């Protein structure tokens, strides 16, 4: 359906884009204007950013009982993807062109939830696999330099107005359970953390499942439901009245 | 049943978090105040301890058959971890925040026993997996710094058996201020952490001062006025009728 | 981020300049004015200031056994640096007029604590590294004459208002480390020496790291722990309530 | 933990100390009074204690196929160490100055064992070094002069077991005099040297003759006086409340 960056996404759909113009890259990436795009992609394994250890020791220190380090410089990785080997296509001849100049060059991946990342970097390798009962696959490396623009950089925070639990009062009935569904106004929020709790565990039990809230009435009674949001700036109260079988 | 940590349990309900307070991450692990979730996690390695060998060979040695060695540094290991890619939730833009600045923070592990471990460390590697017909993943290292807090450093400590505010109906004129008081049982519970929140704002506002609760009737009518104690496992909630002058 | 010249600094970020002008370079070395820059720096390494040994020994001593002598001539070193190799900049058009024309002129190294330090001198040694795969170098050395003016020169001393425990109080349970911070008003002092002590080593002891205090609780009860300055003119007391588990 | 100098010791937890006082600096090495701490030494090499040769030989001895020689004069070497480079800092400052006046200074050597090492010298050379992923270090070399003041001289020294100040707890009237005594366990301390310091100055103020600590009244209240011994391992806290007349 409508993609949602909050909730997890399946791989099919992702695209490679590579930066034609002369302007900034970083500055939209979300335009496809002067951006080439390479087709028929069959491996993807993205860059992996990493860092060295820097050593933080003195002799003068207390005790060497443990180490301590700290973050040294950081990397962007290589990125590594396969192609069906089409040397007509003009993508190709322009990936080919780009390996031999040897120039650094912008590329992007789109993902199917509407984020991108965007990387910065210089053809490594180019490799050729024939087998005949495949087709020819084309195998493409690039080394990134720099800090690249991950889709993080893009996402906006977004304050909550209001949590509100549906249904307020429910009476369940003893080995049964209940759904509880906690909702967050408005639609846009990015913090979704909440603690739903029972004041009285023998009356009722809770238990914490995604967005749904599942009570089950152990002891019949009127029991309270508090739920807690994780910044805790709001609350909302719950009651069940438990009933005998 | 009730969770112990004397008998064998399973993985199931491993939670993961990371400290955003200023005060002593180490001083009560037990309580969630001041930390934040990194939810749907698939895959956790926690860092592995490990010390050196240190040379304790002499030449006038008389014994010589024999090697003879003895501990030397210890180390904490680096603790991995995969999550499911959601970039527009706020764990995983602090999560990228923190491998960006470069700092060392506190992060703690959630067993299904009730207990905790604690470590601090830097962030080392950021990576991501795509694939057609699996869930965008986001794997992350992190390399730890100093001693941490494992669960048995905590084994002798009194837990707490329930959770109890006085009084529980209490009427509010406009313009007065109501004293609550909520104590734990037994008198020797070590963690005494608590949130006291307000369902409506404008009806009532709460202030926690010590162990006593400040109650400002704003606006008159009814108010639920929950209480969750710092670690979540208990409950309470007070009613205050607040009335118009 | 933190141009602090009392804390560590790793070397990135430092730069060489040499004096284009008629004034006296060393009353404001902070100023870019009429100073051209060498850019593309590769390699540097100061001035090693050295001091020669005067014999202050005499026939009519009586104690003859241990050498005994003195300071004498002091001398500045030299200063040897390697840049990329542009003849087409004026900078470097510059260092070959200056070598050609044999002045003693003057240059500064600023380096990324917001610190400068001038030196006077002459090039002594012009060369040059040539490389199939490699950039092509030029190698510098300067011959320094008379007293330079390093940075220490122009620190100015700061004396501080009042010294405060943060937190006070604080109570640790048997096995647990505290956390203390020790801070000076204001934060600009220039002597922050302190000694941190324990009243009874039994009930409690402290490890002294960096501005952090580490107290351990061996054994419960109340315990006082005093820290003073270096100097002695302040005095702070922290009282820890040691909690048996 | 271990401060025993009859096993072996690792070095981690080495001191450097510069005198700063008027006395003798032989007297008392323990005792940390008008010491200064050179903080963060990365590398550390004491000097060395070497002798010349003395021809002992004539024309009239019978035997003459072996060379005789004997201990001539004798050499406290040259001390090197490694700092990271500060120029803020009160120590680097002092140190650079003399470096400048040349005057001969005392320093001391502290290890984990309890000992000290005292030299007299004059510094011979100052250095930096210069690396972009790498701390900015401070090289330091100092010629010694005379005898210096090994450890194994100070072999036969009875420590200290406990500190006592009495009376604790006294009352006393705005413009009156208190009279406390230190007293050290055993009677046979060699090191008996203290710091009595005011948390407060306005509330009291303390003066030091011999071993009685004489206290002034100036403000009504409760003001605590701690006490710390010279070596720093000791420490008491008297507790004096003001009576207003």
């Amino acid at each position: 359906p409508v993609p949602n960056p909050t909730m997890p996404v399946k791989g099919a759909g992702t695209t490679l884009w590579v930066y034609k113009g002369s302007g900034d890259p970083y500055a939209n990436p979300l335009s496809d204007v002067d951006w080439s795009r390479l087709a028929k992609v069959k491996d993807l394994t993205p860059g992996e950013l990493t860092a060295e250890s820097y050593d933080d020791s003195y002799l003068d220190d207390e005790d060497a009982d443990w180490t301590a380090t700290g973050q040294g410089q950081k990397s962007a990785g290589d990125t590594s993807f396969t192609l069906a080997w089409m040397p007509g296509e003009q993508g190709q001849q322009a990936l080919l062109a780009w390996f031999n100049e040897g120039d650094t060059r912008a590329y992007k991946i789109r993902f199917p939830n509407g984020t991108v990342d965007v990387f910065r970097g210089w053809v490594s390798s180019i490799g050729k696999a024939v087998t005949a009962k495949e087709v020819i696959t084309r195998t493409v490396k690039v080394t990134n330099v720099g800090r690249p623009s991950m889709a993080e950089d893009r996402s906006t925070v977004t304050a909550a107005t209001g949590m509100t639990v549906t249904p307020a009062s429910t009476s369940v009935v003893k080995g049964q359970s209940t759904t509880l569904t906690v909702a967050f106004q408005p639609e846009g929020v990015t913090d979704k953390s909440f603690r739903a709790v029972s004041a009285d565990k023998t009356k009722a039990t809770v238990s914490v499942s995604g967005m749904t809230i599942t009570v089950n009435g152990v002891a019949a009674g009127k029991v309270n439901i508090p739920v807690v949001s994780g910044n805790g700036e709001f609350a909302a109260v719950a009651e069940i009245t438990v009933t005998a079988s």
